[PDB]
């Protein structure tokens, strides 16, 4: 059983009450502002050399350590579910412009491809990873919806009262971070793969 937020105001609620707890410190509200103004590429050079910062700018293998000690203050308090949506290029570089047809509908074809790659499977992901308390208006339309079933007591911190942009109720999760794909169906409407995992533990 893992809390499903249902409501944007209640939503903010406890994600405000979460943020008051956390004491976070002046360099490391800093690297999380900056986080959400440059995720993709902070993610990206993670993801491009496998969570080996060694080669970074000094300013961001500064900026990476901070983000990585905000999460020792940072930990969801009760079992919690996530939502993040994601473009074609998430599942693979084959699915980048196979995965849609031409009308915004999944190719089934591609669906199955997806599915036999990722389908029970675990998936370690080396960038942050960006989450909503719910499927967010702003992401919500993105071809690939997952939905994160995250343990009480782990690392996953509520920065959306600190971040550049507004609607997103964005619950981080620290880099590193292991899960398994436990579901993985067409949405009704035939132009949404929706995932269902469990989130595990991270470095
Ligand atoms: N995506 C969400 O639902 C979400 C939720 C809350 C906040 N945000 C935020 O929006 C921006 C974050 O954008 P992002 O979340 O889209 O960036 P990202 O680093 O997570 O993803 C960037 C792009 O690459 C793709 N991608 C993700 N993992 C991949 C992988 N493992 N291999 C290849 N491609 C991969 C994504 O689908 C996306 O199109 C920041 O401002 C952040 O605060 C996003």
């Amino acid at each position: 059983t893992y809390q499903e937020f249902t409501n944007i105001d209640q939503a903010k609620a406890w994600g405000n009450a979460q943020y008051k707890k956390y004491g976070l410190s002046k360099s490391e509200k800093e690297a999380i502002v900056s986080y959400t103004k440059s995720a993709s590429e902070i993610n990206g050079k993670l993801r491009q050399n496998k969570g080996v910062i060694n080669g970074f700018p000094s300013n961001l293998i500064k900026q990476v350590e901070l983000l990585d000690k905000s999460f020792n203050k940072m930990k969801t308090p009760e079992n919690i579910m996530l939502f993040r949506g994601d473009d074609p290029a998430y599942l693979g570089t084959e699915f980048q412009n196979t995965l849609l047809n031409s009308n915004g509908t999944i190719n089934k074809t591609a669906f199955e491809k997806a599915k036999a790659k990722f389908l029970n499977k675990d998936r370690l992901e080396y960038g942050y990873i960006s989450t909503s308390l719910m499927n967010v208006s702003q992401f919500a339309g993105r071809p690939i919806i997952t939905k994160f079933k995250v343990a009480k007591g782990s690392k996953a911190g509520y920065i959306d009262p600190i971040s550049a942009f507004a609607g997103q109720l964005e619950m981080l999760l620290p880099r590193h971070s292991t899960y398994h794909i436990d579901d993985m169906r067409l949405s009704s409407d035939g132009k949404q793969i929706i995932i269902t995992a469990t989130m595990m533990g991270t470095a």
